[PDB]
C-alpha cells in the first residue's frame, strides 16, 4: 500500500 501511493503520486 504505501509504495503505490508513492507510485501514483
Amino acid at each position: 500500500l504505501a509504495a503505490s501511493l508513492a507510485c501514483a503520486l
